[PDB]
RNA sequence: AGACCAAUGCCAUGUACGUCGCACUCAAUAGUCAGUUUUCUGCA
């Protein structure tokens, strides 16, 4: 087990943080756990909506949750009853007056959360993994994407030993720190157990 | 160059490699008949 998380080593360099509140030591743990609850809830209740990121920020006793998603229409719905329902329950969880926004992730096959969730969904619909991976690399390289690597792992095809079998195309410069590597990871709970899907997407060199 | 260095339970090893798709709507040509009599009308 030996590679650094390629989001974490780029946190001040190119990648931003998904939480951008300041807090002293008295409320740092409380704000942090409140963020675990709103991302847990808001991740479970938008499983069909293809959600990429949820960014929390707290401007002066009020949360401001931004849902980067690929299907904004299914998040908002017929006149946005679903949004006001979500800020009602996020205001229930965080205990502050909640705002909520939706940022449309166009080009959803270049986002690693959406790619890993895609391949994970296909693996738990019992399709063969080489199609899922290989289709994901092809259609991601089709639109921009100066590199992509996907990597499934663990008891693939229902075996009794676990393999990995990664694929990559293009250039994925993972030790370069100015590389805009969009990396994310999902787990596929199949009837044989968990299958881990990692995906790195190299977008640009700065 | 050219001292000395002995041995290393029992098994089965594997899953596993067989491939795809697209579409679409605009125009001619119902019905309308007739219209007193003439005439100067700048000039070189």
């Amino acid at each position: 087990g030996q590679k650094v998380h390629p989001n974490g080593i780029r946190l001040g360099i190119v990648k931003p943080w998904n939480s951008t509140w300041f807090a002293n030591t008295k409320e740092f743990a409380d704000n942090l756990d409140s963020d675990f609850k709103v991302r847990q809830y808001l991740t479970k209740e938008l499983a069909k909506a293809s959600v990429s990121r949820i960014v929390i920020e707290r401007p002066a006793k009020s949360i401001r949750v931004t849902i980067h998603t690929a299907r904004p229409g299914i998040v908002i719905g017929k006149k946005g009853e679903d949004v006001e329902k979500l800020r009602k329950v996020v205001a229930d969880i965080a205990g502050v007056p909640a705002q909520i926004n939706i940022a449309e992730v166009r080009k959803p096959e270049l986002d690693a959360k959406l790619v890993a969730d895609s391949i994970t969904s296909q693996l738990e619909r019992r399709v063969m993994f080489r199609r899922a991976m290989k289709r994901a690399v092809q259609n991601a390289m089709r639109l921009g994407a100066k590199g992509i690597k996907v990597e499934v792992s663990g008891r693939l095809g229902g075996a009794e030993i676990a393999r990995t079998e990664w694929y990559r195309e293009g250039r994925v410069p993972l030790h370069t720190l100015r590389a805009d590597i969009d990396y994310n990871t999902s787990e596929a709970h199949t009837t044989y157990g968990v299958i881990g899907v990692k995906v790195w997407i190299f977008k640009g060199e700065i």
